[PDB]
């Protein structure tokens, strides 16, 4: 089991870390969601699906910078939504193919009532998402740590 990103980096068997750079909607209003879709950013596969089934959770999701300061919301993982920053580990998604499969994670971030102006700065760390991989074969339990950076400023209008 290993993963790759839309910015051309990787995390091998056994886990590790990578950086992910996301384009964000430049304007988000109070009462609306900024969507951060990681399913177009992070992809993984099973290295021996003939025998082994891989299990993958979102173990932890943490907010940073302008997201921590200026937003609240949820994370959608494989069709169900949970609070973000996270408060527990999600259920598992199965990986059972050598073909790349997206990691089905998206953040839905809504501005806090006091937010206004540049609420997320270009280049800044916005989140750290930990993917936990186990399997039905051995005792492997590996963390794939995804450091999520904004490529651009996000503004919350004062109207
Ligand atoms: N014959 C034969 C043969 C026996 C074992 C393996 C083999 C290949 C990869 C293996 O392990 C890697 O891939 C697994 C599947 O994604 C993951 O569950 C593991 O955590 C690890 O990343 C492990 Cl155990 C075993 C490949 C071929």
């Amino acid at each position: 089991f290993a993963c790759k990103t839309a910015n051309g980096t990787a995390i091998p068997i056994g886990g590790g870390s990578a950086n992910v750079y996301v384009n964000l909607a430049p304007v988000v209003n109070v009462g609306q969601n900024l969507v951060v879709d990681l399913s177009t950013q992070i992809f993984c596969h099973n290295d021996y699906p003939e025998t082994i089934t891989d299990y993958v959770t979102l173990q932890r999701g943490s907010a940073y910078g302008g997201v921590l300061s200026n937003f609240s919301g949820t994370v959608k993982y494989s069709g169900s939504s949970y609070p973000f920053p996270t408060t527990s580990e999600t259920p598992r998604v199965v990986y059972n193919s050598r073909t790349d499969k997206p990691w089905p994670v998206a953040l839905y971030l809504t501005p806090v009532s006091s937010a206004g102006g540049v609420a997320i700065k270009a280049g800044s760390l916005i989140a750290v998402l930990i993917l936990r991989q186990t399997n039905n074969y051995n005792s492997d339990d590996f963390q794939f740590v995804w450091n999520i950076y904004a490529n651009n400023d996000v503004v919350v209008p004062t109207g």
